[PDB]
């Protein structure tokens, strides 16, 4: 009975995984959700506030709401509406100049309590550019060796093509498994 009633619970929870999109107003986070839940480029433009994103990935439901990630968004970040099981933080690869504004961005998100339980994976936007920044500086920078305290991690994205693009949702949907 007490096996069997949980079997039934995880019904109306199991096949849907919930993320988010967010971080630096120049990043291109809007680029990639798009890609990913569109499977095409399109004419991206400053988000002023959220947007949902209903795409379905290996028989699950992944939700992306892509937040805002500029300063005056910055706040409205506390609106996600507690369900996000994973987070994608953008950081643009050849903006080497803001490259320190989004690496501390993250860590006000990542010094939440109210974020303590939501995940980080970092997709380096921009990669297409040919002055793209390589993972090994962009993760250095970002002292991703140095930071083992909360689950994040850099991978190297073009949004214009889509290239990788996948290959995030794939590795995600495998560090939840629902058990996990
Ligand atoms: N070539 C290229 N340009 C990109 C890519 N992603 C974003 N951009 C550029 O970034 C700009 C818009 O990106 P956004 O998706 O609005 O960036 P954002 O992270 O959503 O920032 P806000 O929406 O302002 O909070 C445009 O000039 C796009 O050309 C990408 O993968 N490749
Ligand atoms: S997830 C698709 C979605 C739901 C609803 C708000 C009903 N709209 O029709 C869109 C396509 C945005
Ligand atoms: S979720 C795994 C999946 C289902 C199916 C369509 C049968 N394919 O084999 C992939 C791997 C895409
Ligand atoms: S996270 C707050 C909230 C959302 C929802 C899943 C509807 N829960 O029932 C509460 C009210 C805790
Ligand atoms: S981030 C999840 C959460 C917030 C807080 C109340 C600070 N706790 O640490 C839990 C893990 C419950
Ligand atoms: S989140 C990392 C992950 C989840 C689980 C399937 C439980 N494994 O332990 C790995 C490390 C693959």
């Amino acid at each position: 009975g007490l096996f069997a009633s949980k079997l039934f619970s995880n019904l109306f929870g199991n096949k849907e995984m919930r993320i988010l999109m967010v971080g630096l107003d120049g990043a291109g986070k809007t680029t990639v959700l798009y890609k990913l839940k569109l499977g095409e480029v399109i004419t991206t433009i400053p988000t002023i506030g959220f947007n949902v994103e209903c795409v379905q990935y290996c028989n699950i439901s992944f939700t992306v709401w892509d937040v805002g990630g500029q300063d005056r968004i910055r706040s409205l970040w506390r609106h996600y509406y507690c369900n996000t099981e994973g987070v994608i933080f953008v950081v643009d690869s050849n903006d080497r100049s803001r490259i320190g504004e989004a690496r501390e961005v993250m860590q006000r998100m990542l010094n939440e309590d109210e974020l303590c339980n939501a995940a980080w994976l970092v997709f380096a936007n921009k990669q297409d550019l040919p002055e793209a920044m390589s993972a090994a500086e962009i993760t250095e920078k970002l002292g991703l060796h140095s930071i083992r305290n909360r689950p994040w991690f850099i991978q190297a994205t073009c949004a214009t093509s889509g290239e990788g693009l996948y290959e995030g949702l794939e590795w995600l949907s495998n560090c939840l498994k629902n058990s996990t």
